[PDB]
Parts: C-alpha cells; sequence; structure tokens
C-alpha cells in the first residue's frame, strides 16, 4: 500500500493481510462479504498489490478468468475515452496510463507509486479497485444459487429468520437501489406467511422494518 | 483510522481489527460486549472504517438492514437541523457535510480527513458512530430473549447466579438509567426466594450489592 | 493508551490487548493474576481504554456491578476533597476534574488527553486504575473459596504442594503485610503435619522458606 | 527488505513472512500461486532475503537443485552480456556487479544495499528474483501432473466444475499469451460434452465466458 | 521497557511478550531454559516491567515467595552498601535510590526511567533483573529432581542419550564453572557403561566432546 | 537486533523471532533448514541475541554443549591472531575484544553496540554468528543418519523421489562444493536403477537435472 510528520511512505502488502485474503476465498467462495474483505484489506493498495491478491487465489480458476476479461473490458473503455498522445515526456513529467498501465500489467511499482502521489494523482489503484469490485459483483450475481422472487415464508418460519434469507438474498441481487426498494416494499410482505402476511397489512404500507418484526414476534 | 512529532496521520484498519470484529459477530450474535466491542475495535475511525466493519458482516442480515434504517433517520434528522447552503465552495474551505456524507455513502477517504482534521473539526466518524451505536442498541434489545420483569431466584439457587441473571438482563434493558436505578431497587430484592428475601429486609433498603451478597453467602 | 524524538503520542487500545483482557476473564474468572493481567495490559491507559476493558467483559455482571458500586463511592470521596469552584474556565486552561470525569463516564478523550500531559499533570488514567483495582480486590475476596484459618497439611501431602496452597490462599487474602507477616509465622508452622512441624521446630522460628522446605524434602 | 520523511532504510524479513513462506511450501508443494505468494511475500527484497527464503525450504531438493542449475545459467548470460572490468575500483563508487553477486552468494548485505539504492540503482534483488521465477516456473510445468490436451468435460459434469478444472491446468502451461489465446478459442469448446458443446455454437466464436456459463448453467 | 534519531523512548511490555512469558510458566514450571526465556523476553525492562512478568504467574506461589524472600535480601545488602544520606534533594538532580526503590515497589515509573537515562544512569532494571535471576537459579536447584552424581549410561543406551542427560542435569547444578569443568572431566567418562568407558579411554584424558561421540557411534 | 531518517537504532529480540526460534528447534532437530532458520531469524544480531538463541534450547544439551567446545576454539584462534595490547583505554576510543567478548560472555550490550557501529566497525555479531554456523554444521554432519554413499534407487522408485533422497542427504554431507560436484556428476547417476541408470547415458555425461528428470519420467 501507500499510508500517509506527514510525508507519504510505500510498504509491501503484510504477511497476515495476504493470509487473510486467501483464507477468506478457501472458506466462503464468492459472496457479498468476500467483497467487503476484499475493499478492506487492499485500503490504499496499487495495482501490484491488488494482482498479488487476486493471483496468490488457488481453486476458482474460471471466476478469475471472467475476472480477467471483464478487467480488459473496462481498460478497453478506457483507452477509448483516453487516448494516448504520441511523442516523448519531456523531462519532469510522467506519461499519461493506458488501461493495462492501470490494471498493474505493463507499469512499474515507481510508475504506479509516481501517479498516486503527483500533483494532481491519478488515483490508479483506486480506478482498478473499482474494476475488480465491478467483476467481482458479476461473479457474485453468477453464482448466487437462488433468486429473489423465491423466497417465501414457510408455514412454521418465524418472521425472523425468513428476513434474513430475504435480505441475504437481495444483497447478492444485481439490481440498483430503487429495484431493491421496489423488492423490499413489494415481495417482503408479498412472500409472507399467510398469518404474518396479515398481521403487517394493519400496520400499513409505510411501516418500518423494526415495527414488522415487533408486529410478528408474537406469532 | 486516524492516529496522533504530533502530526496526525491516517491509517487503514488493520486485519487483526477486522477479523476480530467478524469473530465477535460469528460466536456471540448481537449481545451487550459485542457494542463495547464495536465502540473498542472502532477508536478514531473515519465513516470508511465504520461501513468496512458492518459489511464485513456474513449474516444476520435483518439486523443489518434495521441497522441501515435507523441510520437514514438520523441522517433525515440531521439534514432538517443542518441546510445545506446554495453557492461554490470557495478556495481555501471544505463543504458543510449532508446525512449521507456522514455515514460515508457520498463522501471521499479526502472530505471525512478533511473533517476531522480541520479548525474547527466536524467530527464525522464520531457522529456517525453515535448513529451505529443507537441502531445497535435497538437491535440488542430486540434480540434480548427475556424480559428483566421475569427474573425470579429460583428455591436452591445460590445468590450469586441469581444477581448474575438480574445484570445480564438489565444489561441489555434499553431504559434510562432513572429506570435502571428503580429496578435493582424495586425488584431485586423484590424477586429474591423467600429465605434470601428475609435475610436482606434486615439490613434496610440502601444496602450495598457487596453487602446484600455476603448476606446471602451462607444462605 | 499514550506512550512517550520524545513528544507524547495518544494510540488506540491494540486487538490482542483487548483479546488478551477477554480470554483472561472467560478463562480464569477473578483471582489475584486476572488483575496483575489487568495492571500489565492497561500501562499508560485513559479512562476511556479502562471502560473499554471492563465493558466487553460478558458475563460476571454481579461483580461487573459490584465495581461500579465501588468506583462511585472513590468518585464521592474524590468529590468531597476536591470541590468543583464556580465560573468560567478562562483561555489557555482546563477545568478541574470531577469523579465522573476521572471515570471517563462525563468526560472526552481529549480532555484526559489535556490533564494527562498537561504540566502539572493530573493523572486521572493512573488515579481511575486504583479505584478500578480497588474494586477487583474486593470481588476477588468475595469470591475466593477458602480461608486461610483452613489450610492444613494433610498426612501424606509433601511439603511443598502444602506451601502452594498455603500462599495461593494467602495472595486471595485481603489483609495488610503485617498480617500477611504474622500468618506465614504463625499460621504456616501451626498447620504443618505433626512430621514436618517437628522436622521445622529444630531450625527455629526465624528461618527462610529456602530453609524450611529443604528440611521437609526428606519427610 | 527495504522499504520508503521518505529517506530508505534496511529491514531484516519478518518471523511472520518466513513463517508464511515455509508453511505455504509444506502445504501446496509447487503450484502457481506458490509462485505469487513468492512474489507477494518478496517485494522489496534483497538476494540475502530470497535466498532465506529458498534454503529455509526442507524437502524438495529435487526442485531446489534445479532451480540452483537456472539460476547459474541465467547468472553465466548476465556475465556474458556484462563482463567485469580490469581495474581498482575509484574512491566514491562501487564495483560492477556479477551473476554471482545478484544472486547473493559472493556479495554482502552493504553491498546489495549499496547497488539498490545508488543513482542509477542496479536493481539485484528484483533482477534476481526473476531468475527464481524463471525456475519456478520451470518446477511448477515439470510437477504439473495433467496436460491441457487431456481436460475432457464428463457427461455429468456441470459447465462451471470443467472450467476450473481446464483453466487450472492452462495456469501451468508453460506456453505463450498467444497460445493461452488459441487454446481458450480452440480447446475449451472443443473438449465439451455433446449437449453443452452443442449449446455454446449457438452464440457464435467470439462470445465471453460470462456469456458461455450462463448458456451451460440450465445444461 | 526502553528501546534507542536515536533518543530514547518508553514503551509499556507487550501482550504477547507477556502471554509467551505466562505459557512459559504453565508448559514447564521452573527449567534453565525459562530463565533464558525470562532474560530474554525482558530485555531493556524497568522494575514495573520485571514485577508485571513475575506477578502475572498464577500457581507456584511456594516458589514466587521463595522469589520474594530473595529479593528482600538483596535489598538490604543494597541499603548495607548503599546508605541513604538525610537532606532535600536540590532542584537538578534526583534521590539516590534505596533497595525497594530497585524492587519497584517503592519507586514510581517515572523514578525507574529517570535512573536509567540519567548521565551517569544507575542501571536499576538490570540491577533488580539480577536479583530475580539469582533467586530463580535457587529455585531450578531445588526443584530439580536428581544429582548429576545418579547419572549413570545404562547398559543398552546409546551414548549420546547418556550425553543428553548428563548435561541437562548439569544445567540445573548450582556450582560454578570450575566445579562443573571437573565433572565433565571426572564423572562422564567415570559413569559411562564399561563398553564406551573402555572405548574412550584409549582417546585420552584431553579429547572433545565430538571426538568421544563419534567414538561411541559404532558402539 | 539493530537495524538502519537512517539513523541506526536498537531493538530486543521479538517474542515471535524468539518463539518461531524454539519451536523449531522443539519440532526438526538439527538439519539443514534449522540452520537457515537460524541465520534467518538472527540477522542484525548482536551476541546477546545470539546467546538468547542458543540457552532458549531445552533439551539437546549434548549438541549444545558440542556447540560451547567449537565457539571456545574459534575464541582461543582469535586470540592468538589478535593479541591484546596492555595500556589504559584513552579517552574517545573503545577496547580491541577478545574471542570471548565476540561470544557475549565478557561483554556488555554497549560494547558490542559499540563495535558494531563505530568507524571503522568491528562486526561482532556477524563474526560470532559465523562460528555458531560452524558448530551447527558439525552437529548436522554427526546427526545425520546416513550416508550419501548408500543412496541407491529401488526398482520401483519413481527417479523423482530418488533425486529428492540424494540431494537430502548431500545437503547435510561435510564436504567442500567441488566434491559435491563430483558426487553429483560421479553417483547420482552411478546409483540409479538399471532401467533409468541406462536412459540418463543415452543423453551423456553434462545433461542437466531438468533434462535428466524429464528422461526418467516415463519410466
Ligand atoms: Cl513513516
Ligand atoms: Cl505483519
Ligand atoms: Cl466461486
Ligand atoms: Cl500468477
Ligand atoms: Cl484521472
Ligand atoms: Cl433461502
Ligand atoms: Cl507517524
Ligand atoms: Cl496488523
Ligand atoms: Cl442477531
Ligand atoms: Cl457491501
Ligand atoms: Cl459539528
Ligand atoms: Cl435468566
Ligand atoms: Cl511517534
Ligand atoms: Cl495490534
Ligand atoms: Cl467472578
Ligand atoms: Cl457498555
Ligand atoms: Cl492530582
Ligand atoms: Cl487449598
Ligand atoms: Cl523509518
Ligand atoms: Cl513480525
Ligand atoms: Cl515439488
Ligand atoms: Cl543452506
Ligand atoms: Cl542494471
Ligand atoms: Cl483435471
Ligand atoms: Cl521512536
Ligand atoms: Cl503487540
Ligand atoms: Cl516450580
Ligand atoms: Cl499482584
Ligand atoms: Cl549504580
Ligand atoms: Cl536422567
Ligand atoms: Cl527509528
Ligand atoms: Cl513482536
Ligand atoms: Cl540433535
Ligand atoms: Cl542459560
Ligand atoms: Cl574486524
Ligand atoms: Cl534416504
Amino acid at each position: 500500500p501507500i499510508v500517509q510528520q506527514g510525508q507519504m511512505v510505500h510498504q509491501a502488502i503484510s504477511p497476515r493481510t495476504l493470509n487473510a485474503w486467501v483464507k477468506v476465498v478457501e472458506e466462503k467462495a464468492f459472496s457479498p462479504e468476500v467483497i467487503a474483505m476484499f475493499s478492506a484489506l487492499s485500503e490504499g493498495a496499487t495495482p501490484q498489490d491488488l494482482n498479488t491478491m487476486l493471483n496468490t487465489v488457488g481453486g476458482h480458476q474460471a471466476a478469475m478468468q471472467m475476472l480477467k476479461e471483464t478487467i480488459n473490458e473496462e481498460a478497453a473503455e478506457w483507452d477509448r475515452l483516453h487516448p494516448v498522445h504520441a511523442g516523448p515526456i519531456a523531462p519532469g513529467q510522467m506519461r499519461e496510463p493506458r488501461g493495462s498501465d492501470i490494471a498493474g500489467t505493463t507499469s512499474t511499482l515507481q510508475e504506479q507509486i509516481g501517479w498516486m502521489t503527483h500533483n494532481p494523482p491519478i488515483p490508479v489503484g483506486e480506478i482498478y479497485k473499482r474494476w475488480i469490485i465491478l467483476g467481482l459483483n458479476k461473479i457474485v450475481r453468477m453464482y448466487s444459487p437462488t433468486s429473489i422472487l423465491d423466497i417465501r415464508q414457510g408455514p412454521k418460519e418465524p418472521f425472523r429468520d425468513y428476513v434474513d434469507r430475504f435480505y441475504k438474498t437481495l444483497r447478492a441481487e444485481q439490481a440498483s437501489q430503487e429495484v431493491k426498494n421496489w423488492m423490499t416494499e413489494t415481495l417482503l410482505v408479498q412472500n409472507a406467511n399467510p398469518d404474518c402476511k396479515t398481521i403487517l397489512k394493519a400496520l400499513g404500507p409505510g411501516a418500518t422494518l423494526e415495527e414488522m418484526m415487533i408486529a410478528c414476534q408474537g406469532v
């Protein structure tokens, strides 16, 4: 990483950050908290550090390939928007980055260090990290076993376990916040069991989750 | 976090702080010591760091949703009190924060770093942390299985195990210190078994817990 | 904590200090080494840090309540000795602390940081730590199962196991060093078995523990 | 290692970096993620540090010998390109490195520290690290049990497990990116089972992996 | 501890140093390597830190008492040699230490910090550490089960296991290097079995341990 | 140790370096990777630190004695080459070291710190470390169960397991690189089974290990 006397300084990714990242993917495959874990472990990371984390994953090579193809599509999108001009980089400057420079594959650690601390900074680590999170969300979606359309409360299932399953499956749905808003409002109460489904009607369409779970405790 | 040469400096949340936070929620669900643990692990944290801790929680998504709704209500309360004025942020200043900026969702790490160290500081991490603790207390209450009204000493139960159960259940009650004061004074001795319930009367209504447990050791 | 370039600096309590403190109380309840552990883990701690350690204890809430009542009695003793004067705190100064400010309950981290580093320093962490250790000793006493009066050497019990039990029980007795001096001198040899009890007489009343255990090795 | 106030500074390789490296080779023998692990643990390393990691490997001495012979061939290639001139190293300079100086075997830590920080730097750690990775790839190839030519989808094998096996075996193939490109394009779909092999034809020869795995989910 | 910019600085004893020290005494009681461990963990320690390590030992309170009595005897020896003069400590100076000040029992951390860094330094930590090691050696001796006089090679016992037992028992003998020299030279070969006892004679009285163990490999 | 602002600074050996060193010797006795581990853990170490590591070894006291005798022989060799001159050490200088000063036994930490950082430096830690590694190699040799002369490929033994055993036993042989060169060239192919022994002849006497193991894969 790089961490802010106040003069900025470059460290290697620590063994426990790495060991933490690897044990996470061994245990939980790809799920939403894995991505938070990814983002959490990667604070201030250079592309080198990001590639480190991705190459140390053994197994799951279909997912790691999908992620490779995703990164290349964002790189091509970067290239199209940001064309590379001809001519020699004058003394006292640094070259403008390509898509592959941002993905760590055709840049040195110094150039990554150069872009990140320069005024203004081209935040290449943060740009790349987006592309990686993009591709991880695509994977999470694909490997999510169930659709949110199929989360129905069972006859004896206490309401709170039903809400746990609903929102877990919702967390892995790749759809925008307004869609999610609509599924919370439409599907949650729509797919409850007859008993609770009744009990919640009597609160009204704009009641909180805290209000709804207190309603169906006694049920 | 940010930690105080004496010049302030910004670090990433460490892997063990994170690993500690995750293992805590895996093991103990939501109980009062979890919140102390939360507060303890989050010292000096930015909103980014606070969101990190909350998103790495797998499972319990009903609780994490309730917490989401709580945070939005405090944000709306913040917005109403603190309206955002029109006009461009002049050079040498920083914008005044919205509710969503405080919750890390619509601010950068730099802006969070900006507010926290500026003179005077807008302590956004500390404000957000309150809202999160607010919502965690609401959860602890909801998931507490028993009411304090139902903690009765059993015929053979030594007094000290009864006090352990009383104060554990009391710790999860969401009621102010004066109410708690009253429950200690009224209910504790009121719900003891006939034997100890007698033995404590003979001390009087203003005796300490150390005095009461010595009284009922021999019982 | 705060730790001494030489300019003083404020850190958060580390995850392993915390994890160490919690695992200690899970395992060994309240015994004398727990208090050494407490003191050891708390070096340079602010009241915030001290409260952190105490609130992360799950279970044992009778003990944690007793400790609460103890802290309040020392706070009232502090208040009586140190009254708070009327009038506004002039620029370039800091307020004099109340009992509750010392117990971290009605002070900020900055004020605690203020008192500790100021010239002269009001060492609030160290004052509070005393009150906490005070209340922990009261607990250790109460939860000690046996009295020192009841440690008698058994007929086949080698002398060294008897000395181990004597001094362990003595460590949990809440009585001053001169009392302890007297119990070592009177009770140890007085409660040995007939065989060793004899063998030690022949050394005289002012012989060391090293001399006494060599005496009763062959017995 | 050496890690960037901003003045550069030399540290010893930490016990956990070492312990991490050793446990990796105990567990997983030689596979592609081991090399990422190698590269990851070795950031900023001197040749001393690189030799440290290689000598602490117990077992696998055939592989460690092959690696020895590989390093000597790159050293001889270095020597041939970079001949060592006669004459005394003038005051205010440092000698130009031989192949064996780069491999840490005939240089001090100071000389390695000298080359790495000097202006311009001879990056000896990074040069050596290449030679080591070179020899590790040769080992991974040799110890890979299967050829990519033999990865055929089985009749009941869901497509995603087949892709996992394909790309895992591909990761250990020592052939350039254009060859790999060709194997992805030719062999993957060519070696699928009749069912999926059909289903993918109907997308066309230029469809993504995300598109192909969605195609064969329902199969 | 205190550890050497170059300006000296005071740290708390770390949780793992402490946890390491406690686990050592739980596992191995008192043996020679425990003392090396003690010395090793205590580098640069103040008396506070030394007392920390000693009070966190649960169990073994006979040994910890013996150690208490030993420390008091060295303190009285210190007092007799170093009498405390009358009169007020002038501004710009610090008091001369008593025996109890050196044992951490009647001094603050500041005074310990004062003596250690002052010019000239009174190295109180190092003086106390001696007294503690003194008392630990006395304990190791006492708790050593066997005398070196009783280590005889058995008829089938390979020579190297006999040497392992000899020198282990010798390490716990409290006798000076010249005595140890004599026991190596007299007893080792004197207590070997008839076979090896012969075989070594034929080398002569001034042969090394490497020479003697090669001699008795084939036996 | 001592580790390079750029001003040099002295640290204590860390608990995990120590714990790592002790667990290594508990597990693997004395083998070549133990020595790499030794060298690896001891980077920048003073003689104090080196003695720390050696005294914390419990068990194996025959080996630790042999090592003691070895160190004394190198000390006597040092003394003979480097005689100690008469006369008082003038102000602004430091004494020249004896053999026992280098072995940490008759020098302070300050004097060790003095020699190591002075211009020019007498690198006492590095000199001592050599003597210790010298004596460890002598031990490894002695405790190696098998001679390289006895490593013969068995009839069904795949070639690669045979190479693993050959080079493992070779790593523990105490003979120079030219001897080792000769054993690789003469014995390896000379002691293979009839089948492989044939197959390798047909490559010629100057073929690599990578070439030889590919040759005997199909066998
Ligand atoms: Cl820094
Ligand atoms: Cl680390
Ligand atoms: Cl997956
Ligand atoms: Cl890779
Ligand atoms: Cl940009
Ligand atoms: Cl479900
Ligand atoms: Cl800093
Ligand atoms: Cl960490
Ligand atoms: Cl919960
Ligand atoms: Cl998330
Ligand atoms: Cl504010
Ligand atoms: Cl209960
Ligand atoms: Cl600092
Ligand atoms: Cl930590
Ligand atoms: Cl308790
Ligand atoms: Cl709390
Ligand atoms: Cl005061
Ligand atoms: Cl007892
Ligand atoms: Cl530094
Ligand atoms: Cl470390
Ligand atoms: Cl292998
Ligand atoms: Cl080696
Ligand atoms: Cl170069
Ligand atoms: Cl396969
Ligand atoms: Cl410092
Ligand atoms: Cl630590
Ligand atoms: Cl013991
Ligand atoms: Cl104590
Ligand atoms: Cl002195
Ligand atoms: Cl024995
Ligand atoms: Cl430093
Ligand atoms: Cl450490
Ligand atoms: Cl051995
Ligand atoms: Cl020792
Ligand atoms: Cl020299
Ligand atoms: Cl073998």
